[PDB]
């Protein structure tokens, strides 16, 4: 629980309690909270955020896959947790053991999985429909009726739940949206029984229409602080709370003269004598190449990157003199300045959602609660 | 170990020691290799292939920070390692209790770093000499004379190397590159007495100049056969073996109808009644967002990715109907097509060494050696 490079990124696990908090009181009291960890909780820890949702309202966990589930399992925590994706029917009899309900979307993983267990262990599935996201699902009511089927000739399969998931909820115009949701109506009465569980609603989806979420929602990328898009922030119900930031320190500084180059490729050449900070972060931290034009912030001021970013340091032209040690916030706020996560991709060109997973293995989280350290993530420490 | 999702990489091992092997027949008996293995061996795989590089003739390993350096350690690696980076002058006597040699380049972390440490494990430093990179080293005579004047009262301290690093040694244009080799020459002066590793070639420089290395050489990405730069493909001295593939399975088919959708913002319609296959693989794996409108191999031919690609899955355009568990792979060969590192890096507009590194933790790696499985590691 400890780290030997001056790079390290904050989570602040009291902005994620708020997050989900909030959301709790926002949604009917008999709407239960899933709280989406997966990406090792967006590249958060997922650990420490799942057992913060949990304290804050959340009562259910979602993962990608079921390395992801039996990782938390393996972590301490017993809550019921839901994989998303696909999964083998011959890992069926670890899941129901590890109690993880499943997501399933087609007849023939259930045919096998009907040949390979036979309890003693209920496996809870969740039907996944899909009503124009493309992603995974069923689309037909043959399917659908023979899927159900299926799982209740099984004495030991259980239809626990079932869903959809939408693919514009973030847009300000809610056409296709609208689409999706009266589509997912109508899927709905393909079914037999109504299952206990019927979710549909993501982040965006749950701030925006809390009165249209059944019994369930899957919170994920609002519970990190960030807004589903730029666009809908003014549609936030309450504040976000941003809970991640990036930080390192001066390694070392040296002036240089007119003429000196800078990096690989020497792409950058010194106009005047100006000073050069080296901080000990790069593209193998996910601090990509591509950030080259971008800045970081010390001392309260902008400071540019100059020349390419390196595998695991990259310079910056400083305003003067500054002493090794001079802490540098890439993601976060130093004095009157900020550098937030979207602004991070907008310069990658990419979505918030990418940014914090790829912000490597490499780099230590500390994670603070009641505005103190409550402990240091090292994925590669002893 | 295991894992229970149907995406993995694959590390030929066998490509990682012939890449190495090859260079120690091309350099002097005296010449050592120190095989650079920092971001988990540009995301290959730390401990797997710092072995295989031993057996196949490195007797050194250098890593980016501490971290790394305890990590192979841990894992039972008893080689000698340099930390080519930055460190703090607190941690001196860890690294001194693990034998690991650190990198030095100004004289006020040495005195600090003396008055914290007095024993009894030496400690071997080797100095970082900026030629013209401008990342770290020092510059000036000055600096230089007081830092080996440190070094040298102390019991304990041993500068046990010099160095430095080029930034254009991968340009076929070798202005620069003269131009930094002469300053390192020039620079070699100030110091008293030639330490024992004099060392300042990475893959490029090594490949190029075999007979212009001094005594130990920086191998890199060429160890993984990756190029240092297209420019100077042509110029290398002999046929490269890239390691790293990357495959994944289709775990949903479907066939969509002219006017339906796929996947977030909506970005992509079917024009005609199209077959699409879901492959459990996304951005939070490395599989960045850029990446829309790559093709992926599938049954031995390309297929495009369609639609925007997610945290954990993207989809691709079949070819017609094919049954789940299809094997895709997006890095690699299948049949008479191929994809290497360069074409992903290509369509990312970056370099080669970036890629690899990006695929994640999630990713587990499979390892081949003597064209066998050797084993398995899944970070989670
Ligand atoms: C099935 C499912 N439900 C809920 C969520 C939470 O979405 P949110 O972070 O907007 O609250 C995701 C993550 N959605 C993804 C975002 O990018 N790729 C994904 O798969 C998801 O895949
Ligand atoms: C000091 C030092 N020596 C040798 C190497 C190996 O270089 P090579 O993979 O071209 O043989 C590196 C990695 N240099 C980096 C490559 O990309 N960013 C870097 O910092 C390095 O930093």
């Amino acid at each position: 629980n400890d780290f030997h490079r001056d790079t390290w990124a904050e989570v602040d696990l009291d902005a994620i309690y708020d997050n989900v908090e909030n959301l709790r009181r926002l949604l009917p009291d008999d709407t239960h909270i899933m709280a989406v960890v997966k990406a090792n909780a967006y590249g958060h820890g997922d650990v420490q955020v799942a057992r913060t949702a949990l304290e804050a309202g959340a009562s259910r966990l979602a993962v990608a896959f079921l390395d992801e589930a039996l990782a938390l399992r393996e972590k301490g925590i017993e809550a019921p947790i839901l994989v998303l994706g696909a999964s083998r029917p011959a890992d069926a009899a670890l899941a129901a053991q590890q109690r993880i309900a499943l997501t399933v979307f087609r007849s023939d993983w259930l045919e096998e999985a009907s040949a390979l267990y036979s309890g003693p262990f209920p496996i809870h599935f969740h039907l996944k429909m899909d009503t124009g996201m493309g992603r995974l699902g069923v689309k037909d009511e043959e399917e659908t009726k023979r899927i159900v089927a299926l799982i209740e000739r099984h004495p030991h399969f259980v239809l626990e739940g079932l869903y959809t998931h939408f693919a514009t909820a973030d847009e300000v115009n809610t056409d296709y949206f609208s689409y999706q949701y009266t589509r997912f109506l109508h899927m709905l009465e393909w079914l037999p029984s109504r299952p206990p569980l019927v979710h549909c609603a993501n982040s965006a989806a749950s701030l925006r229409f809390p009165d249209r979420t059944f019994n369930m929602v899957r919170f994920g990328i609002a519970m990190y602080g960030l807004a589903p898009s730029p666009g809908i922030k003014p549609l936030l119900p309450y504040p976000l709370k941003e809970a991640f930031s990036l930080h390192s320190r001066l390694v070392h500084v040296k002036k240089l003269q007119p003429g000196e180059k800078v990096s690989f490729g020497a792409t950058y050449t010194a106009q005047t004598e100006e000073w050069i900070g080296t901080i000990p972060i790069g593209y193998a931290d996910g601090w990509l190449r591509r950030l080259q034009h971008f800045h970081v912030l010390v001392d309260g001021q902008k400071a540019p990157i100059v020349g390419r970013i390196c595998m695991d340091q990259c310079m910056i032209r400083l305003p003067g003199p500054l002493p090794v040690g001079t802490k540098v916030t890439l993601i976060g706020r130093q004095g009157d300045e900020v550098i937030s996560i979207d602004d991070v991709a907008r310069h990658l060109e990419t979505i918030n959602y990418e940014v914090p997973c790829t912000i490597s293995y490499r780099v230590p989280r500390i994670f603070f609660r009641h505005k103190r350290i409550m402990e240091v993530r090292n994925a590669i420490g002893r």
